[PDB]
Parts: structure tokens; C-alpha cells; sequence
């Protein structure tokens, strides 16, 4: 998957 503004860092991308 694409990247989304979330998590501890924010702009993170997923493998899906």
C-alpha cells in the first residue's frame, strides 16, 4: 500500500 501520515514518524509507507 501507499504512504499515510500516521504513526510516530507520520509519512510512512506500507508493503501492501
Amino acid at each position: 500500500g501507499p504512504c499515510f501520515p500516521m504513526g510516530p514518524w507520520g509519512p510512512f509507507c506500507i508493503p501492501d
